[PDB]
């Protein structure tokens, strides 16, 4: 279910977040727009990159945190504040985690496992609704 799927994703994080963040930049190209950077870039050349390494991993760490705490693919309200007041999400609006979360369980969907993909779509949604809540346009 959804637990042993952020167990699973935890044991192999890195390799996870960078798949699946990749998923959602080729699904998505016009959201390389918040990472100018990442323009021009084949997946391999992403991969090789400093900030996109450690930037991606540190969005699945939080992620993973934030699904552990979730009650029924329920976020933590406190979670979605967080989420929303961060500087580094000045920009966004809920169709950017909306988009993030129609990559990853696309991914989970493609993928050669056991996926609870239904769970992750639930939660995908559910943060959508408190990152709204929350004061997210
Ligand atoms: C549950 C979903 C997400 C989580 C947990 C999350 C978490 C984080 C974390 C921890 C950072 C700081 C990492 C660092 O500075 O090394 C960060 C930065 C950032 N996040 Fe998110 N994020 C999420 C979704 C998104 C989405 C959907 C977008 C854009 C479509 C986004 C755009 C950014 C940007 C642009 C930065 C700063 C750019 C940079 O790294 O230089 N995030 N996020
Ligand atoms: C915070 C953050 C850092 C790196 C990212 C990548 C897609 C590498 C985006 C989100």
């Amino acid at each position: 279910g959804f637990k042993q799927d952020i167990a699973t994703l935890r044991g192999d994080l890195r390799t996870y977040a960078q798949d699946i963040f990749l998923a959602f930049l080729n699904k998505y190209p016009d959201e390389k727009r918040n990472f100018k950077n990442y323009v021009g870039k084949s997946d391999q050349e992403l991969k090789s990159m400093a900030k996109f390494g450690d930037h991606t991993e540190k969005v699945f760490n939080l992620m993973m945190e934030v699904a552990d705490r979730a009650t029924d693919c329920v976020p933590l309200a406190s979670d979605a504040s967080t989420l929303v007041q961060m500087k580094q999400h000045s920009g966004l609006t809920t169709g950017n985690f909306e988009k993030l979360f129609v990559a990853l369980v696309e991914y989970m969907r493609a993928s050669g496992q056991s996926f609870d993909s239904q769970s992750w779509d639930r939660f995908g949604k559910n943060l959508v609704s408190a990152l709204s809540s929350a004061g997210m346009k």
